């Protein structure tokens, strides 16, 4: 179609199909196998990049090109290993991955929106749809390309380090708040097939449904572990949201680190062939976990040639390796020389990852948009992730008797007001895990509002704010303070470091709550990622609101504090009276919660 250098693949307006099908049919082995290999910034070079004929690259949690970096940073970062991409002989372009899991959380400056179970809280998939769209403008303006979100796990015990990464325990609500997909990705066309990719344009981000299947059902909540579920159940409470997902043209699907029935999800075909490909029609590109292939064998990366041969033949496309690059694609090299792995399983994993390219238009727009570095944190964003996270508050109890007058809504016109606790002046513990770091952090680590500062911006000018982190009993009944509100809870975590067997927020916490309630009426404020053991913090407290993990807009909670908003969220999960009762889910013949699913108390606005 015209000039006599012309190659159907690089025509942008050729049919995806056509344009697949041409570059594959010209690749060699070594370029084959180079897209099926996605690499972490930190091991990545021009020379790397071009040498291995790379596909993809990744930042983990906490890999960042320097600590505070701009929007404009990120985009040169992400050109430069462009650019090498770009030089290789066919100039396939590298999409660049990360985990924009509640905001672009790793990047400086970035809106940071609740985590998930706030969000189910809420119950409303329309905001979760917004957040996915502002979320992909902030992704965009740091140059990437690709989301490693939604996670879609059902968390069915608390006890897991990841629940609050999952919306619900309660298929329903996760189903409901897939929703993500067309925020990050654009709505897929009138004419759309369930199961293929779509990303709308240089706008927009490739979306990544994840962990698949069952990681929210392991034994104990340990994370990675084995998922002891017959097929019913998996079928019933695991996969549903995967259906909904594909029917909004999600364009990668990760797997899981955790085993289902004993079969490790890397080494599972008949789940990711015969049931997400074959049966779901998942045409999008399949993706590992990070060293996900390793931990296949028992130690993890004891026999790599295995954990390579296993996963490829399992049906997975494209290998976050992250690090041992040249191992990865001389192994797989070898397997293929050798027949063991046949070359239509490499055709197979390549069309589906170029198809995502083309679909999204990776070779029309390689390249960031300068002009969208300014969306990173903007207010609009900000002012999104404020209405999220009042929204997402489920208030517990408003009065330690029902003939109590309500605490909440407290007033803004007060002569003096005690802010306390360990959290009420920490952004990095109202963020929690995967913020700025891989496991979060402590203190003032990007740019938000604490609880503190939101008090001070929402109380009239006449009211005195007095800040003490862990005031003693004497403090505050010799301060004259007309209420408190004391912020405490879980420090932030990630992944195996958030499993917790005991529930139990960390110390002065409690104490802290007891001082300052015994002197004072007072609301506590939880900052959690899940349901903790709360019956001592309740028979303290005036009022306590379960906030979750809000993110960066400390407004959101002082917004329902001081009543410019009402109280609507509602429990996404079971509160439990005890860890001894876990696991412990809505339909169980021992269903003796605290508050139970969908519990939450309201007031009205002021
Ligand atoms: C589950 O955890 C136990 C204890 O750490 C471990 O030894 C076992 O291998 C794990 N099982 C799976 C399927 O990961
Ligand atoms: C509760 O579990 C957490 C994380 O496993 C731990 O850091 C804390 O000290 C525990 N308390 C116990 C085991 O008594
Ligand atoms: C909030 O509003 C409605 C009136 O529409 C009422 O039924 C509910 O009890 C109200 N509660 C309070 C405390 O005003
Ligand atoms: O899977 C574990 C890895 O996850 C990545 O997101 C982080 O960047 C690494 O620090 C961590 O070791
Ligand atoms: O950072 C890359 C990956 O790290 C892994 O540790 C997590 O399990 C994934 O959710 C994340 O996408």
């Amino acid at each position: 179609h015209h000039a006599a250098d012309y190659v159907l693949y690089k025509d942008a307006t050729k049919p995806v199909e056509d344009r697949v099908a041409d570059l594959l049919g010209r690749m060699t082995l070594a370029e084959k196998i180079g897209q099926m290999t996605q690499i972490e910034r930190l091991v990545a070079t021009p020379d790397v990049l071009r040498d291995n004929f790379i596909g993809s690259l990744l930042s983990g949690g906490g890999s960042v090109p320097r600590k505070g970096a701009t929007a404009k940073e990120w985009q040169d970062m992400v050109d430069g290993f462009q650019k090498a991409c770009m030089s290789t002989r066919l100039g396939i372009p590298m999409i660049y991955g990360i985990d924009a899991v509640h905001g672009q959380n790793n990047v400086y400056g970035a809106t940071i929106f609740p985590h998930n179970v706030g969000l189910g809280a809420t119950r409303d998939p329309y905001l979760v749809k917004r957040i996915g769209e502002a979320t992909a403008l902030e992704v965009r303006a740091t140059g990437i390309q690709y989301a490693f979100a939604p996670c879609i796990a059902v968390c069915r015990d608390p006890r897991w380090g990841r629940c609050y990464e999952s919306y619900s325990e309660d298929r329903r609500i996760v189903q409901s708040m897939t929703e993500l997909i067309p925020g990050l990705q654009g709505d897929v066309p009138k004419d759309f097939t369930s199961g293929m990719p779509f990303v709308a344009g240089k706008n927009k981000v490739a979306a990544c449904a994840k962990h698949f299947v069952g990681d929210g059902g392991t034994v104990d909540g340990i994370n990675e572990n084995n998922t002891i579920i017959n097929r019913e159940g998996l079928m019933n409470i695991h996969m549903p949201a995967y259906k909904n997902a594909m029917d909004k043209g999600v364009s990668t699907v990760m797997i899981s680190y955790s085993s289902w029935n004993g079969v490790k999800m890397h080494a599972n075909q008949d789940l990711v062939t015969g049931y997400l490909k074959d049966t779901l029609k998942f045409k999008g590109f399949v993706i590992s976990d990070w060293e996900g292939i390793d931990r296949i064998t028992t130690p993890a990366g004891s026999d790599y040639s295995y954990s390579v041969k296993a996963s490829i033949l399992a049906g997975l496309d494209m290998i976050m390796v992250p690090n041992k690059y040249q191992q990865f694609i001389s192994i797989l090299t070898g397997h293929v020389n050798g027949g063991v792995i046949p070359m239509s399983r490499i055709d197979d994993a390549v069309t589906r990852i170029l198809r995502v390219k083309f679909t999204m238009g990776l070779f029309e727009n390689p390249y960031a948009d300068p002009a969208m570095a300014e969306q990173l944190g903007k207010q609009e964003h900000r002012d999104l992730a404020r209405e999220a996270a009042r929204k997402s508050l489920v208030l517990l109890k408003n009065g330690k008797t029902s003939t109590d007058a309500p605490l909440l809504p407290l007033p803004k016109k007060a002569p003096k007001i005690l802010v306390a606790g360990s959290h009420a002046d920490n952004l990095g513990y109202q963020c929690g895990g995967w913020t700025i770091e891989w496991q979060g952090d402590t203190g003032r680590t990007t740019v938000g509002t604490t609880i503190l500062e939101a008090v001070k911006a929402a109380v009239d000018p006449s009211t005195v704010v007095v800040f003490a982190e862990n005031p003693d009993a004497e403090f505050v009944k010799s301060g004259g303070f007309s209420y408190a509100i004391v912020a405490v809870g879980e420090h932030p975590y990630t992944e195996t470091k958030g499993d917790n067997l005991n529930l139990t927020i960390p110390e002065p916490g409690l104490s802290t709550v007891q001082a300052v309630c015994g002197g004072v009426r007072c609301a506590t404020v939880l900052i959690s990622g899940r349901p903790v053991v709360v019956q001592p913090l309740l028979a303290a407290s005036d009022a306590l609101v379960a906030a979750w993990l809000p993110g960066s807009e400390g407004q959101g909670v002082t917004d329902a504090l001081f009543g410019d908003f009402g109280f609507t969220g509602r429990l996404p999960r079971t509160w439990f009276k005890s860890v001894d009762q876990l696991p412990m889910n809505v339909g169980d013949a021992h269903y003796d919660p605290l508050f139970r699913l969908g519990y939450g108390l309201t007031t009205n606005a002021t």
